[PDB]
């Protein structure tokens, strides 16, 4: 390359001389302090690792395209969803509880984090493989995730801790049912569905509002593993899902999902018999049918997993005109939490990394900070200014809001006509599952309760009977026989657990 | 507790009001920005995770005691090793390559990181479960560990990458042989040996020097798993070793190790037929027999894994009077690398956390920094000073050094009479292993090579024949039949690997 | 100390050998990499500095006591303010705009950050030396502080930037008037008043609410410097105020302030003719007289400025039972902003440092994180739990809240009968100032406008005439003559400014 | 810009709606948690500040060009210094002790940090405005800089602390003399000289070595301020030097310096009568005359001070082929210290920021880490590899080294024939200074000693008499009369100092 090149450089671009031997006083002498290549390479090595995500540490993803094939402009003005629009995407899939090195095939929720690189900013639909969640207020989320992780003394996951939390938070029943059913163990990420879970707001060009749910239905179908199959794979190939996705795309097999929405008129949000602002509820498709939007295709692997996947930073706060948040307390907490975490995990300038940069021009009032790659030159740092550096100042009601009235309180959401903690779980068990899925569900839940401390087991029997009397008694009977499946990723009992 | 108590507090000690519901405008309204308990708890949640160690992320440990039962005062003045001395200890065990959530029973080196809380400072013997390592110069260490981790695009571990590195760094053969043998898969941490690996310096009260090796021989014996058993356990119980140690201690079964040293007179370090400063070499016990020192017992579990184990920060730089480093280049690099990493991983004041604090008084010229818990009051910040705040100023040759002479160079260490890359590996295969261990070794190495890119396989056949002609041909034959064990933690081949 | 002691230790407690010479190969040879004392001391030196506060970087403080001498229990149940109560305090004083090394005697607001170490938590009254501020919505605060700091290209403070911001944000007029008056240059921190500025909520034992203002009236009186005196001191003694406070306390002269409150009945908050929730307004003492509470005395210097002052972390979120926030948007933003900044500035565990620790027991649901000094042992990490580890779950309206009703909006606060941007500023100029203070005010404002770009000057003449026609014309006349005082800390004009 | 644009964006590129009002429940209601623009802008504001440099916090700079106008190829092969070569440069000037906001015109050393963006990497000559320094071993540097900063309790600079350190470290006398002379107060950065201070190694194309000193002689001459003038300016314009440089360049007045070297043959380094490896010594120009190299011109201001100046990261480790370090212990410590500090101050990827990026291609074995902007794709992470990703492996003696022989020691450097602590200082006072400069020097040193604790004063009288008997007695006489200049930036005495 250069006249004095050696095959590699230091960080300043000068030849490095050797990537294989340190600088010593003769062959037998000590290493000198001024081996600057040894220092730079080791100091960087020592700073490669970054905090893993909490939750959703273990995951991978791919790039692709979304194509709108229907007309939903009467519901939203968002550029990404206008007729015919094609938009580049990034999708990261993940588990929830396990850490960076944990097996892909533990029983768990899966993440479905989808970025659209739109012409009006990065739009992130940060979803999961379920339409609901375990909780309806974000104050509980910290407790839930800690209960899914490790005991403070022994450092082991513990089903007693998990069930102690779930049984004492009965709002969890709908999603625990989903988790313990077939879909707790996707065969591949290509063979699971994605969902927004929350109600979001869509706003059309005239300002009319609808409450919407997102459903990404896999064109590869929904295919799952048994507990025993998933345990075997966890030992044989801890990266089975990561490998599957990369190999599939490398061979030219590009997985697809069709996006559908449900759309509730603004005024009906307040009156519907299930609370659309309660993340533990689904909305009936008889009442609000699915409406097709378009198709997502994944077609391109990362070239650098760490820079393009590990360093990606998704957030529900990354809305675009035509799409807003909703009165769902969980979503409102998420609006804060992701960006906050990313400032620590990645850095203040996380959104300047290529994968997080929008396609359109950023004109944002933020300056300085560590690792400021793309600076603002001599632009004004304040507003209004007399130097022609524009700012925003729209006054009055926003286009993507709603109304509220009351005293400051900490209390449960008011119940709609058909709201409770157990009924939708019961519909899932009784009406949605097949007989074989119910049989497997009993083996799963009974196994998940094996070795759990008996006080917690007794509460779990009541919890499951509240879901469904028959399933609850079947579970109790099997637990009392000390039978049930091993659950990949967690157990109970012994001197190192509760 | 207090007149207005609610059951828990915020970070300022005031009652928190609720750990279960956020502060909203009426039951149905949005969360307010000034829910300071929601903010504090989520912002802390978002900062719980710290960078995992690189390497040795996955591990656990226990506290105990070392008791000296022999007299080695003619070799060292170190307080911890004087006759009859009992000293509190902490031992962290670990794998090497896998991340925080990876299975305990992957094939790998194990760490054996032992702190002695001595009356003259914390003395750390940061060992492994092998007396040797893969490399003899720290410039190569970064490359080696990266080769043991993941491919840059797909994020998969890859045996092709591992073997490409090993075959191109034939100094690795002694330790690769040990790793691929029985001891690559300890049954429990209680049933493996520990070693310092490096030569260290011991200095007696009169200033005489000896070069020493440390050997911690388990009183529970050395017991290992087959590849197939370890794979099965990796799926069924990713924390098998962590659980075993905690349960053992909880039941009152306290594991023990007997410490022995080898002691080489100072002048013989330069002349010995194997280089004692080459980390790829063992020293013959016929030439330098083992000398008993005393016994290590583990007897107490952590009460908080994260604060006492994850936040522990060991370093070979933590020598005490009577114990020094040596001309081993690897050890000299380690003297820098651990403390450096810990400043990033934990923080500038890592050594003020309780687990890292010495028992004796610290009087160190370091002030200020983030998270400064134990400040120095009005003590002088400079030396010499006229205010009675003491300092050190010993001049001339140190008590724990050695000589050097030469020009600044980057080159391999000079060979002693019997030094090479393959001979000690060959003794291990031919003379130490049993017939059954050799049979299993062939199945292990052949399995480890299954699916590896053929150029790299061909280099590996030559590497193994250089270790031993017979074993190398047996391995080659089996690889050419496409037979061999699955290796827990890594594979080769397919569209997502080299 | 120890048998092998040398006068100081390394971080592990072992003797350091020398604080004065590095470890070299002979007297003439290179420094070796394994000079671990050189490495530890330099790596700590390189991590001593922490981000300075933004704003309020330049400051110092002292400890003391608050004594309640009146009965205000009909207004608040807070333990700190019950009859006869004595509470330890910490007070940090500061400027606003200048950085860590800037002169104490620049013209500026001064901070008055007061912690009470109460028996129900740390209560922080984070005040200033003025009862008002420049702004009424926190979205503008970032812009304001940046406008008070440096131009993006040249790195100079610039009065053109300052006035461009102020004139385009006429809500600033009340506080700009106060700043440009006598009190912009306190002689000492002992000779200025402190104020909460915001309306806070006080809640009594029966739950009745009052809106309150805090006033700390110096027993040393209010004494100020001229611009010329303060400029001279800025050159001669950049730490004049820091030195004054430390010397005063060292000699036994303990400064005092008497605390008074104004108390507005809950329902009158909504109806009062000035908006008590607008930080740009004072509340008439004819309408709501001052009510004495007690006396603050400072009596003890820090022993370590960095650990006790620089590392102190105050926050308006640190309320205690009996004291809450208010509908003032600025205060609601502050509830978030301080703790957030401190996580970056100091660390996640900022509130475990001794100066930030409460006196009462903390029982908070936060675990792990870097630099975790005081761990929670095996306490449950989730709620509810079946292990006897308590939590909070009060449901329904909080005791320290209020009501709201409307659509989500971004707009100015509604005007009360007597609200505007200029009238209270005009009362200050016309009715409060003396003739000599008005003369000096003209010289100050005219000087502050010298060299300012003419478009901005023209807007400033209109701004000042809106405050008071007479003062505005006097200022304009003097600016058009190119006369006025030099203002310590800032100027305008030349090729490096707007 | 976009169909729904508002004048500015959030960090994701979506319209921000307002930079001036927060999102509230009606005009009178609270701010909602999901005001994501308020959150992003405040969280960034709270992370703008970065640790200031230690030392050399206060500074500024400009870009320019170096032009070689002579032929020094017989001494170096470095591309930047070959005949006729023109290279872009960046120069940052600074004080040493004061913090980010301190006045530019305090008495102090000035930095002269010069980067050349060469075709073989960034070459940094990190100099000062003096050819010598206070110390000859880096172990003392931490102590020295702390002694130049603030007392641990009161937070004041203290001349007693400064002189306690200097008098107890008599190696300081040469540079203290220079500092206390005329050049302690440059009028502008344009009117001071720059120096490398250390001996560096130059290596020619044939491998022959010379020891070199760098001298940058200002074409604007050397012009200084009196103590009284500099004190006055410190109050009136704390940024006088920063402003001067920016204004000069903005008007088209481009300051210049001529670079000269001294060149000592390799073998004469060992024998010269002053130790060229002792940073407290100059080398006689009668013995080794200055040899012209070329001319530096500054011609371009930053467009963004923070990104281009504050975030610049210079290091003596940034050598290029043809230029190496030397046996000077101070320089060898600097090889480690700068890069280390920058990892904390700026970040692991500091050298990827535009100002720190080389012009030539970087091919460095470092991957991952926070804020990784320019990733390496699928490049191999290890060496040797079988994938065509090059590395370095030069073996044997380096081209830019030297010899050493001895035992590991901590001791002073051996004295050459003419080495001592006081003689060169004495030549400066007696032979270099004029009568008026000597008169001013007495007033400066006597002023610097005013109020210093008497034990330290007595040691200072002996120190100055050792420099020169006459000057020392003149200083003592004046100190005993309680006369001398005020010294800008520091004083002694009173209850807040020693
Ligand atoms: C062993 C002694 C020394 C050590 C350990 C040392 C260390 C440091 C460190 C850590 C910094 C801050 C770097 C950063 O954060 O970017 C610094 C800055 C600086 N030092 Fe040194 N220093 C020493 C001696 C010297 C000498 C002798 C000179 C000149 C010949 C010098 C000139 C400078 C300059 C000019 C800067 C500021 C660079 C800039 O403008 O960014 N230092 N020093």
């Amino acid at each position: 390359t250069t006249p004095h090149a050696t095959g590699s450089t230091r960080q300043n671009g000068a030849p490095a001389v050797s990537d294989r031997q340190s600088l010593t006083v003769g062959s037998e002498g000590p290493i000198v302090l001024h081996d600057t290549h040894l220092l730079e390479t080791h100091q960087h090595f020592n700073r490669m690792n970054i905090p893993e995500r909490r939750p959703h540490a273990k995951g991978s993803g791919a790039f692709g395209e979304f194509e709108v094939t229907e007309d939903v402009s009467k519901y939203t003005k968002a550029l990404v969803f206008q007729p015919g629009t094609k938009t580049e995407t990034l999708l990261r899939f993940s588990t929830v509880a396990g850490e960076l090195g944990s097996p892909d095939t533990w029983r768990d929720v899966r993440g479905f984090a989808l970025r659209f690189y739109t012409e009006e900013g990065n739009y992130d639909l940060v979803g999961n493989n379920t339409p609901i969640f375990f909780l309806r207020d974000p104050m509980k989320f910290t407790h839930f995730i800690r209960s899914q992780k490790r005991l403070p003394d022994s450092g082991l996951r513990d089903a007693t801790m998990q069930w102690d939390f779930w049984t004492n938070n009965p709002e969890s029943a709908h999603q625990v049912t989903y988790l313990m059913g077939p879909r707790g163990l996707p065969r591949t990420w290509r063979e699971m569905n994605g969902y927004g879970s929350h109600t979001y707001l869509w706003v059309n060009a005239q300002g009319e509002k609808h409450w919407v749910k997102y459903h990404f239905i896999s064109q590869q179908g929904v295919h799952n593993l048994s507990n025993d199959e998933a345990t075997k794979i966890a030992g044989e190939n801890a990266d089975f899902h990561r490998q599957d996705l990369f190999e599939s795309i490398a061979k030219g097999d590009h997985p697809k999902w069709d996006l559908y929405i449900q759309a509730i008129p603004y005024e009906e949000g307040k009156t519907y018999r299930f609370n659309p602002f309660d993340l533990t509820k689904t909305i009936s498709q008889k009442d609000y049918p699915r409406i097709k939007v378009g198709t997502l295709t994944l077609n391109r692997n990362p070239e650098n997993h760490f820079a393009q996947i590990e360093s990606a930073a998704f957030s529900p706060s990354n809305t675009v005109p035509g799409i807003g948040l909703s009165p769902d307390r969980m979503l409102l907490g998420r609006a804060f939490a992701y960006h906050d975490a990313q400032l620590y995990r990645v850095g203040a300038h996380v959104n300047q990394l290529p994968v997080n940069r929008p396609k359109n021009a950023v004109h944002n009032y933020a300056f300085e900070g560590q690792m400021w790659y793309d600076h603002t030159g001599d632009r004004s740092t304040y507003v209004p200014n007399s130097n022609g550096d524009s700012w925003s100042d729209e006054t009055g009601p926003v286009d993507d809001g709603w109304e509220a009235d009351g005293t400051l309180t900490r209390e449960a959401q008011a119940l709609r006509a058909d709201d409770d903690d157990f009924g939708q779980a019961g519909t899932l068990v009784r009406e949605v599952f097949s007989d074989q899925e119910r049989d497997d569900f009993v083996e799963t839940v009974a196994g998940a309760l094996k070795g759990v401390r008996q006080d917690v087991q007794a509460r779990a029997f009541e919890y499951w009977k509240n879901v469904d009397a028959t399933i609850g008694q079947r579970i109790e009977d099997e637990v009392k026989r000390h039978e049930g499946d091993g659950i990949p990723g967690v157990e109970a009992g012994g001197e190192a657990r509760i």
